[PDB]
């Protein structure tokens, strides 16, 4: 028996389901904006992003490995700052799940701490965690003093970097906490760091999942030593 003091939670299509449409209206924006940025055509955009999310787990990433200085706050306005945010449903049986949760509730997500706000205020769950690791928290020096874009590469999710400083921020113990997340090269990175996982958004495991739910409110029947009330580990 391994008790769990910790669940930790990405945030886009982890607490909201992918059907909400967030991920295309972001796959978009980052289109435009390299269109604006670049005077690329769309298909010459769509091209760039997918090449440089599949190489360092985000646009904004790829363009500061390559040289250019994007500043995060740019990018996100654009990208996160244009979302429909009124397309995310408040989720109630989430709300009371998470309130009935004993653990430590944490947020990691690779998005900037506004658009995560703005996400868990439209959840209804904007009191349900203790702490988020977001991706300011990830890019300390990308704010104020001024640096070469290569000077401090950008850190994220599936970083191993990203989860260290996710690990440290929110003090856990890997042991003893569970994270929960919609990609499967983060479900991948939080294994290979001792966490115990759960894919969000399909019901067939990953090699890397301990648990895998459509529906991040399933782990309540799904994972049930989330109830359990032991205090320490143990054998039988
Ligand atoms: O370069 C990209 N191409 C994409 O297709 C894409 N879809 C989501 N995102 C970004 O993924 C992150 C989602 O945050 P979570 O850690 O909370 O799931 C946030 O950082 C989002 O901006 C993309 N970035
Ligand atoms: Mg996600």
């Amino acid at each position: 028996f391994s008790p769990i003091n910790c669940l930790i939670f990405a945030l886009d299509d982890t607490l909201y389901p992918l059907k909400t449409g967030i991920a295309p209206a972001v796959k978009k924006n980052i289109d435009d904006f390299l269109v604006e940025k670049f005077g690329f055509s769309e298909s010459k955009a769509s091209s760039l992003r997918v090449e440089l999310f599949k190489t360092y787990g985000s646009t904004l990433a790829g363009l500061r490995a390559l040289g250019h200085d994007v500043h995060p706050d740019e990018y996100h306005s654009f990208v996160h700052g244009r979302l429909p945010y009124g397309s995310i449903e408040p989720n109630n049986k989430l709300r009371n799940l998470l309130n009935k949760i004993k653990q430590r509730k944490i947020i990691f997500t690779n998005s900037d701490k506004n658009h995560a706000v703005k996400v868990l205020k439209k959840l209804g769950l904007e009191d349900c965690f203790e702490e988020m690791i977001c991706f300011e928290t990830m890019n300390p020096n990308l704010f104020g003093s001024t640096t070469r874009p290569d000077e401090y590469p950008v850190v994220l999710k599936p970083s191993l970097t990203a989860m260290d400083i996710c690990i440290r921020v929110a003090n856990v113990d890997p042991r003893r906490t569970v994270f929960l997340d919609d990609n499967i090269h983060n479900i991948t990175a939080g294994k290979s760091v001792g966490l115990r996982t759960i894919l969000v958004g399909r019901a067939e495991k990953t090699k890397d999942a301990d648990y895998a739910v459509e529906t991040v409110t399933e782990i309540a029947t799904a994972v049930p030593e989330i109830w359990a009330t032991a205090t320490a580990t143990g054998g039988f």
